[PDB]
C-alpha cells in the first residue's frame, strides 16, 4: 500500500555527474566514455567558440581535474573531449521524450548532486522543476533495467518560475532558445491520460467514492476536456490504459464518466490518494510499475 | 525558483543493498563493513508471527541457514546476533562500497528519503516524514521488508529507519539501525492499530515561510496570537501543540522574511478557519507538512522574491 511520487534509483547518474567552468561560468557536465556533455552557454556560438582553447575549459570530477583534448557543438550541447573514459559510465541511450512523459531529475550545483526529484514534461514543453543558481547541467532521465535513457539537460528558468532545457542531442524541448530575451511559457494544459492512471490507482489502494455506474463517449469526453483546459483523450490513451482497465474492472470510458463528474462538481471536501487537485504526474506506465515491484 | 518534495540521491544506499534469504522468506539487507542488518522477523514462518519466540527460533539456525545476496554473489555468513528487532548477520567479506555512516534515531516531524527494494534490488526513490503516531506513509508491496531511510549531510549516510511492516491502514511501521520500533508497534501480527494521527504543525509553518521566499504571500494577515491561543485553535484542527522549541527554530525563516512565528501563526489560523478560496500555496491545495524549517533553508534560495 501506498502511492508516492517515486523517482528512479540516481546510482548510475551520480557516478556521471561533473563540474565544469569557463572563464567566471560554473556549471554541471555529464561524463560518459571519454566526452562531457554540458550547456553550450557555458562559453553567436560558433564565433564564441572559436576563440576557446580546450584548456580555457576546466573539468572538475570529484577531486580529479580532467584534461580537455578536443570540443564540438551539437545543436544547444558542447561536447569536450576528455583524456580519461569514465569507468562508472553506465549502458546508456540518449532518447527524446513527448509531453505528458515523467523522468527523474537529479538536481547538482558544482558537479555535485543534491537531490533527486521525479516530474512530467508539461505539454507546454516546460517542467516544473526545483532548480536555483548554478543547477544547468542537471538531467533528467529513465531506467529500464540496467540501462539509463538521459532524456533531458537543463539550460534555463522562464520568468513563471518554470523550466527549460533540451534532449541530449541539444534539441530544446519547446520553442525556447539559449539567451537572455523575452521568452514565455505557453498557456499550459492537464495530461488527461495521466489523471486517467491515477484515478485506476486510487481504485487500486481502495478509494472508489468517485466511481459512478454511467458510461460516455469519446467525443463527449473531449467536448468536456477541452472546456477544462485537458488535453485532448486519444484512442492510443485509451488503448494504452487497457491493461488497468481489465484489472479493475472499470472501462476507461466508464473512468471518463468520473472524471467528467470531478471537473464539473469538484472533490466536495474529499481526497484522492491524499490530494485534493487531480493529479497528471504519473503515467500509465508508472501506476503499474509502483503497483507491480519492478526492480533495477 | 520552484518547490518539490526532493529525495536525497540514493548511490551511497544502492552499494549496500543485499538480499537475505532464511528458508522460504526473502527480504532485503543493509550491508556496512563486514555486517549485513535486515528485520530479525526473517527467521519467521507466517504461523510463526502470532506469538513467535524470536531466541527460540534464532538458537536453532546455523550460519549456513542464511542466504545472503549481494548482486550476483553469495556472501558467506560467519556469525549472527540479535539486537532488539534487526538481526546482525557477520559476513566474510567487507563491502568496498560501504560510505561513511552513522546510525541516528530520528523524532516525528523528522524527513528522510526511502529507497524501496525488493529481492535486494532497488526499484525507487522517495523522501517522506515520521508522522506524529509513529507510522510512515509509504509505498510498499510484499518483499520490501528491509528497504531503508536515510538523510545524506555533506558525505555521510546518517540511517534511521529500516521497514519491518504494514499495519491495516495501509500505513507503515518499522525500527531505527539499533532494532528499536518507532511508536507501541511488535514485530508480531497482533491487532495493533495507528493511533489518531495529527499533522506537524512545525513543518506547515516552514513550508509557508518557502512560499513567501518564492513570492506567495496572499495567505498573510494584520494579526498576531499568543501561542497558547494558537494551540487552542489548532488542537480543534487535529494539529500538534507548537512548541517554544519549534519557535526557536523557525528563528532564522523569521529574520529571512521579515514575519515573525507568532504572525506566520496567525495566517495558519485562518487558512484553517477559510480554507483556500480555489487558490493554492506552491502548487497544493492542501497545507503541506512533510517538510522540516531545515529542508526549506536547504532547498530555498537564501533571497527572497
Ligand atoms: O497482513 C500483512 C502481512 N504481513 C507480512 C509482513 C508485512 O507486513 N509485510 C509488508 C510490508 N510492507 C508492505 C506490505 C504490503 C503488502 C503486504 C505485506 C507488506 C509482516 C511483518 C511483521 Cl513485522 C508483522 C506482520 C506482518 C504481516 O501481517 N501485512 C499487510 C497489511 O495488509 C497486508
Ligand atoms: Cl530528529
Amino acid at each position: 500500500s501506498g502511492f508516492r511520487k517515486m523517482a528512479f534509483p540516481s546510482g548510475k547518474v551520480e557516478g556521471c555527474m561533473v563540474q565544469v567552468t569557463c572563464g567566471t561560468t560554473t556549471l554541471n557536465g555529464l561524463w560518459l566514455d571519454d566526452v562531457v556533455y554540458c550547456p553550450r552557454h557555458v562559453i553567436n556560438y560558433e564565433d564564441l567558440l572559436i576563440r576557446k582553447s580546450n584548456h580555457n575549459f576546466l573539468v572538475q570530477a570529484g577531486n580529479v581535474q580532467l584534461r580537455v583534448i578536443g570540443h564540438s557543438m551539437q545543436n544547444c550541447v558542447l561536447k569536450l573531449k576528455v583524456d580519461t573514459a569514465n569507468p562508472k559510465t553506465p549502458k546508456y541511450k540518449f532518447v527524446r521524450i513527448q509531453p505528458g512523459q515523467t523522468f527523474s531529475v537529479l538536481a547538482c550545483y558544482n558537479g555535485s548532486p543534491s537531490g533527486v526529484y521525479q516530474c512530467a514534461m508539461r505539454p507546454n514543453f516546460t517542467i516544473k522543476g526545483s532548480f536555483l543558481n548554478g543547477s544547468c547541467g542537471s538531467v533528467g532521465f529513465n531506467i529500464d533495467y540496467d540501462c539509463v535513457s538521459f532524456c533531458y539537460m537543463h539550460h534555463m528558468e522562464l520568468p513563471t518560475g518554470v523550466h527549460a532545457g533540451t534532449d541530449l542531442e541539444g534539441n530544446f524541448y519547446g520553442p525556447f532558445v539559449d539567451r537572455q530575451t523575452a521568452q514565455a511559457a505557453g498557456t499550459d494544459t492537464t495530461i488527461t491520460v495521466n489523471v486517467l492512471a491515477w484515478l485506476y490507482a486510487a481504485v487500486i489502494n481502495g478509494d472508489r467514492w468517485f466511481l459512478n455506474r454511467f458510461t460516455t463517449t469519446l467525443n463527449d469526453f473531449n467536448l468536456v476536456a477541452m472546456k477544462y483546459n485537458y488535453e485532448p483523450l486519444t484512442q492510443d490513451h485509451v488503448d494504452i490504459l487497457g491493461p488497468l482497465s481489465a484489472q479493475t474492472g472499470i472501462a476507461v470510458l466508464d473512468m471518463c464518466a468520473s472524471l467528467k463528474e470531478l471537473l464539473q462538481n469538484g472533490m466536495n471536501g474529499r481526497t484522492i490518494l491524499g490530494s485534493a487537485l487531480l493529479e497528471d504526474e504519473f503515467t500509465p506506465f508508472d501506476v503499474v510499475r509502483q503497483c507491480s515491484g519492478v526492480t533495477f
